[PDB]
């Protein structure tokens, strides 16, 4: 389209924490990472603007021009809400109507075609669903992604109930993206990310028994935390390669990771938003993950 | 005064992250915490305003009314620069003159009487000193505080060189406030905070051998991170009480902590800017720290 581009059937759209002072133009990240698709994070409720804002305090429209520039090279974005810390719009909104109004304001400001709801806190799934029914009715071309905590012994946790609710309510679920990270009792590696994927596959088959295996895998995305995780375990470059090859083989819908600005080497084991605590060269993980898209036609 | 109130000789002014969406009016925090003095954090460089701004994006003048309201109940504030993330004004400034101009703009906007330079990254100390020589000349009634990383085996780390530089160049040093937190190799408790204080005492005596022990202690302030620290150790309520009693006994200049919005119970062991990961009731730490100030005349 004139102001929106197509996202590949099998895509890699890593997370960019838009609030960081080190933030580079999206077109520059495209050149450095090799991918021209990104998940912009995170939109939260701002008391100052009494509405959506980045990190709950930065002007919503701040990155409109950056997105325009990215689209000029064929890139596209997914706008993410939520994250590890609130206040979420869905928590602050008093009614589903108000919540929908806020989501639609974000969609319209960025001519968004894909939204990601990163839910890591307790929320009113019924209110969220009612809001999304309004959103999909008013903006029928916008896809919905749900990024949720996961564990290799169970797949999705409380997030499973959120998807169950969406399905029952009739809310579109284009992508279910478990965060294959921070399990604490077992390491964040490829083996465990794959176990999570298999468990989530089973969970989605229970919600959508009429879907084929291929349709279920297409709904699934996986998002690891590169390098050192919050629990001190490390998702290595080897883990990245193993997961990418598994993802290609199973033809899943997408991959992403936390985060673009962390794809730099740094002091061993140090947790930071600016590097990953490993010694791999700048953009090393980005280049491995891009291989997932390249297997399915992508070239940049 | 007509436009500013006195800050106690021995005070407790905890940090408030002004950029948080949860931000309540300063007068409300005063009622809840028991202290009417706060350190407002953090002023950084903003490319949009090409000068000082909160969190590097929020308009500088945004909280002028809140400060005026706090002053109506006898309260006062310390304006903090820097913090864990940049860009710092002292890093962006092209000259000491421009840097001084920015600091003075902040002083004049808030009729500030106390500034805190929270330096957690490498900086040009000589340049900062040249800038502060200008500031103290033009605004001789403004006190200077330096908040720096610390470790129980050494006292101040690289930040010690900053204080040495200030002293050598003739810049006033009213407060040296080590951040008694995140040591990683040993826990963030009262015992280690005290060891840090003793080492800082030695460090300041080495710079100012002519000052009495009482004068040195008055220059010192201690700032722990309440509850769970970034390295996962925990500064408990018991640690808070032990530190407060030690501080009263040694008649040090001040206490503060990170942070006001974290003084709430929350999931055990979780690091967040909205709670402290311990089970103590709301405002429990604030109430303990206030005892330090009460010992020297404070009543609210």
């Amino acid at each position: 389209g004139p102001n929106a581009n197509p996202i590949p059937e099998h895509f890699f759209a890593p997370y960019i924490d838009m609030s960081l002072s080190v933030h580079k133009p999206l077109v520059e990240y495209a050149k450095l990472t090799g991918t021209k698709y990104f998940t912009l994070a995170f939109i939260l409720y701002s008391s100052v603007y009494n509405g959506p804002a980045w990190a709950g305090s930065i002007p919503l429209e701040k990155f409109v021009d950056e997105v325009r520039e990215l689209r000029e090279i064929g890139g596209e974005v997914i706008i993410a809400f939520g994250g590890a810390v609130g206040p979420y719009l869905c928590q602050q909104a008093s009614t589903p109507e108000q919540l929908a109004e806020w989501y639609i304001k974000v969609i319209d400001t960025y001519n968004a075609t894909y939204l990601d709801f990163d839910i890591e806190a307790g929320i009113d799934a019924d209110k969220l669903a009612d809001a999304l029914l309004i959103v999909q009715r008013e903006r029928p071309w916008v896809k919905f992604s749900f990024t949720l905590p996961s564990d290799p012994g169970i797949g999705l946790a409380g997030g499973y109930g959120i998807i169950e609710t969406m399905a029952k309510k009739g809310v579109r679920v284009d992508r279910v993206n478990p965060m294959t990270m921070d399990y604490y009792w077992t390491p964040s590696n490829a083996e465990n990310a794959i176990k999570v994927a298999e468990n989530v596959f089973r969970q989605l088959k229970q919600i959508y028994p009429e879907k084929s295996d291929e349709e279920i895998w297409k709904m699934i995305g996986l998002t690891p935390m590169i390098g050192v995780n919050d629990d001190k375990s490390v998702f290595t470059l080897e883990d990245a390669q193993q997961l990418v090859d598994w993802a290609i083989q199973h033809k899943i819908g997408s991959l992403a990771f936390w985060s673009v600005d962390r794809d730099h080497p740094g002091p061993t084991g140090e947790v930071s938003p600016l590097h990953r605590g490993t010694n791999d060269p700048d953009w090393a993980f980005s280049h491995v993950f891009v291989k997932f898209m390249e297997a399915f036609g992508y070239t940049f």
